[PDB]
């Protein structure tokens, strides 16, 4: 965390865009609609989605890379937890984990250069 804030935020914005690009159906773009799943919060302690991540970023809630990555990992893990393995949603979370992990490793390399 020994670096300047502004270049770090620029990197997080770019990284978040790269992660969202992997979600081609935009199914992780907004909060899971709780009005449609009244049991969702019985299973999921902390819902997450890319719009919430963007709000958190601009509110200065991500001041280290690990906190940003942790919220991305919640998007994936919540979806794996709630949805059955035979669903497209579950498989899309697996694919996002794979593609997004690669985006995150490269972004972390860039953060280390700061
Ligand atoms: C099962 C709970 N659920 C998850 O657990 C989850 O991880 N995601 C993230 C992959 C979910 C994502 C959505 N979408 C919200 C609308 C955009 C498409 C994805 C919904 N939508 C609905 O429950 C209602 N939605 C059914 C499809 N119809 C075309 C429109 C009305 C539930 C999700």
């Amino acid at each position: 965390m020994e670096m300047q804030l502004t270049p770090f935020l620029i990197l997080l914005r770019k990284t978040l865009e790269q992660l969202q690009e992997k979600d081609t159906g935009n199914i992780f773009s907004e909060p899971v609609p709780l009005s449609e799943v009244p049991d969702y919060l019985d299973h999921i302690k902390k819902p997450m989605d890319f719009f919430t991540m963007k709000q958190n970023l601009e509110a200065y809630r991500y001041l280290n890379f690990d906190d940003f990555e942790e919220d991305f990992n919640l998007i994936v893990s919540n979806c794996l937890k709630y949805n059955a393995k035979d669903t497209i949603f579950y498989r899309a979370a697996v694919r996002l984990r794979e593609q997004g992990g690669a985006v995150l490793r490269q972004a972390r390399r860039q953060a280390e250069k700061m």
